[PDB]
């Protein structure tokens, strides 16, 4: 199981413009297009992105283009963030896993306010933190999938992955 593997499954594949599970316009890999209410503005965005008039629609490779994208840039991201750096240093590949697939979702800035949860990971205090990771909005809106990266930084394992 490897990074891709795992995101692949959180967030599936669709080829057409579709809205999240906050009701944002994503496409692919879950690749989010704009916050904005406006099918256009997504349009828009989706054809800046991909370089041509896609009309709403892309194909498998491009998705699989902006994907690749996507997970280079959290990693990156997490490695100039002051707050992500360290704990991402701190810990084992399968976590790091874990790491990147929070950021992908929220972002850099969403992930870092996850002080004390943070803190808990740096430390090694597992069970901890990861009591601490589900006290939170995200856990509360997409449980299935919280429930899934938390118990892969409680194990250190892809046992939440695995079968699916
Ligand atoms: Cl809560
Ligand atoms: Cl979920």
């Amino acid at each position: 199981m490897n990074i891709f593997e795992m995101l692949r499954i959180d967030e599936g594949l669709r080829l057409k413009i579709y809205k999240d599970t906050e009701g944002y316009y994503t496409i692919g890999i879950g690749h989010l297009l704009t916050k904005s209410p406006s099918l256009n503005a997504a349009k828009s965005e989706l054809d800046k992105a991909i370089g041509r008039n896609c009309n709403g629609v892309i194909t498998k490779d491009e998705a699989e283009k902006l994907f690749n994208q996507d997970v280079d840039a959290a990693v990156r991201g997490i490695l100039r963030n002051a707050k992500l750096k360290p704990v991402y240093a701190s810990l084992d590949a399968v976590r790091r896993c874990a790491l990147i697939n929070m950021v992908f979702q929220m972002g850099e800035t969403g992930v870092a306010g996850f002080t004390n949860s943070l803190r808990m990971l740096q430390q090694k205090r597992w069970d901890e933190a990861a009591v601490n990771l589900a006290k939170s909005r995200w856990y509360n809106q997409t449980p299935n999938r919280a429930k899934r990266v938390i118990t892969t930084f409680r194990t250190g394992t892809w046992d939440a992955y695995k079968n699916l």
